[PDB]
């Protein structure tokens, strides 16, 4: 099974290299479905910068947005966490040998049944943002360790006037008393500043308003000592605002705001941070149309919206076609998927080379909520997945486990 | 009710008198004093065979080639199968999954105009020889992986599919140079047409083409008008007054004794209403504005509501119950059960007051709903109760014999 294949990265070899010599070796064929090449240790570089970046925050990997087996074995050994929202989330860490006391069920509104799981599972850590949220949780997992999920502004969201997650500070009280009157334990406050982020400030002001939930807490009667900063740093370079741009901002606030004599325990919820940037997509060009209007070009490729570009409807991607000389001419052009369906379009207008059936475009920073919600629309399968990893990537891995 | 190993080939009984809704009453009441409250879908197949039965008289003439991409149900398949219809598959997976059933590959047209040369390949390899193309690079491919196919020319309509006339003639031209047999002209409306006048021009249009096609040598038969019924009654444009534009055309332009054999690729005409889905609430949120609420439930736009992002689809939330007309109604939203945000199903509407544990129904959520899902944040899929009458049974016994 692929899925526990790992293949090695030579020395002075990059996940690019290896790209490359896969294209070079199907070249005489037509055996040249899509396909990704995954470097676990690029993973492990993301975990050593996290380390460096952050030191007082453990990280607790967001599943959902990547939940191949290779990764979450990966951060397993590195030492990681887990946030985990459902039933198959929290079996797939278990499954890998995760104990329950490394596993946050980041979820604030949960499906009892699902709630019975956690409990039966013995995972007793879960947020929560609502008074009935409490209520299923006194009949279903009483003896569980709320965090109390508040409120993040996102002054850029689509949909501002409804929060799906999130309670204000007014309301963060009522719940906090309301937890002391069920006899549950709250132990703490999470937030999600949200892949969005364009002003680091947004996190200093949501730390600011978890320690005023803190003080609430402190007056309810409750003894908080977990604090969950959320997700949303970015998984590549190629963004505006960088991820030591943030925890620049970030850490002066957890010092000001949660000062390590308090006993505070600080944790984080990154997704596509450890994995944005350790998966490359190669798509071949299955068909090709040139449309005079002068000359201009559609391209067909093997994977599309419903594939591993659903990213563009779900995850407000933005993609850029990589070719596998600087006088050649360059076109206007389309690119699109390969279902039979007219909205399947990769790409509206980008300016390519005259490109040929049986051609690669590659795209990278393709690990983040690609493949975890791609489906087989139309019968076409998801690419494979090539694990790498260098000699010197799994020692680091080792020196982890240990 | 209760599926019998896997939901794919298990058909339930659906008894004298019942409805479809009173499968879903059924099953609600059977799973009131538990926790075990996932989503789940009934979907019955004599709904396809009452669709089958309308075809047959709306377009007497039009062979119906199901359009599998719309819901890939292996149940669906074998009832259409053994019902006689033909299959419009565009992948390999899907020309698979129809030979599995053990339909012939002359009721399968390889309907996609852009395909991997890997799966024209496997397409030859399986004897299916009728394939769509609207472009010269596709004979290029054509003329090396699948040399003795027979091409269906698609044409453009009122754009990622679809040649315009100027280029469909140079289109013939190449074909004949290739030594590749041309034998019809398909076209497809699109699902959002609004106008059936579209038909008309469409099959002028391939009138026209069929003609060049007689001048460089080629003997045209095949007529294909492509898909984009409406799969409900809940719809402005109805299935019959598109089939009432649609004949005297094709009369006009394809008369009975030139010889042509029309077929079409209905997709969620076949399936649309066949499937109601229902949904549990499992969070709720009360937002005093004055009182507002918000409720989550178990399926969601990862899974069978991906449709309001690919599919253009406007989902009406139903109580079990119709409510009294005294019955306060409060402004409401609906969400997801994954953790994102975007995870929205309805962003308003009016309904009671409910409660966790409580379930809404969708209807017509047959087409583009379950063939799109994902279990992106571990959700599972729902399951699908197929129910079929006897008296169902028995129609579908008069198609197939
Ligand atoms: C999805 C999710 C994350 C991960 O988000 P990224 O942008 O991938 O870092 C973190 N926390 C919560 C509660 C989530 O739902
Ligand atoms: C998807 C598709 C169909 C089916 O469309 P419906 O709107 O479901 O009827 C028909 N023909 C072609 C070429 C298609 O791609």
């Amino acid at each position: 099974n692929e899925e526990f294949d790992c293949h090695f990265l030579d020395e002075g070899f990059t996940a690019k290299d290896i790209l490359d010599q896969k294209i070079n070796e199907v070249s005489s064929s037509d055996d040249k479905d899509a396909f990704y090449v995954a470097d676990l240790g690029d993973i492990l570089k993301k975990h050593l910068r996290w380390l460096k970046a952050l030191p007082r925050v453990t990280p607790f990997y967001a599943v959902k947005c990547n939940d191949s087996k290779a990764i979450v074995k990966t951060l397993a050994a590195t030492g990681t966490g887990f946030d985990c929202a459902s039933k198959t989330e929290i079996q797939l860490v278990q499954s890998l040998g995760v104990p329950p006391e490394r596993i946050i069920y980041a979820n604030p509104c949960k499906q009892v049944s699902q709630i019975k799981y956690a409990a039966n599972n013995g995972v007793q850590m879960m947020t929560f943002d609502s008074e009935v949220e409490l209520m299923k949780v006194a009949r279903a997992h009483p003896k569980a360790k709320l965090v109390l999920r508040i409120a993040t502004d996102d002054s850029k969201a689509v949909c501002r006037l409804s929060v799906k997650f999130g309670a204000t500070l007014r309301t963060s009280r009522l719940l906090l008393e309301r937890a002391k009157e069920l006899n549950i334990d709250v132990v703490g406050v999470s937030f999600h500043v949200g892949s969005g982020c364009t002003d680091p400030e947004t996190f200093v002001q949501a730390i600011s308003d978890a320690r005023c939930v803190f003080d609430m807490g402190a007056e309810v009667g409750f003894s908080m000592y977990l604090l969950d900063i959320g997700g949303g740093f970015p998984g590549s370079e190629d963004v505006k605002l960088k991820f030591e741009e943030i925890t620049g901002v970030i850490n002066p606030a957890l010092d000001k705001y949660f000062p390590s004599d308090s006993g505070v325990r600080i944790i984080a919820e990154p997704g596509r941070y450890y994995v944005a940037s350790a998966f490359t997509l190669a798509v071949n060009i299955i068909a090709k149309k040139i449309v005079l209007k002068e000359q201009t070009f559609m391209y067909y490729v093997n994977d599309g919206v419903y594939g591993s570009f659903n990213c563009i409807l779900y995850d407000h991607a933005h993609v850029k076609p990589l070719l596998q000389k600087p006088d050649e001419k360059y076109y206007s052009s389309s690119i699109w998927g390969p279902t039979c369906d007219g909205l399947d379009r990769i790409v509206e207008r980008c300016d390519l080379p005259e490109m040929h059936v049986g051609d690669w475009m590659l795209f990278e920073n393709m690990g983040a909520y690609t493949v975890a919600a791609a489906s087989t629309f139309n019968g076409f399968q998801r690419p494979t997945i090539y694990y790498v990893m260098s000699g010197p990537a799994w020692q680091l891995m080792q020196q982890f486990q240990n």
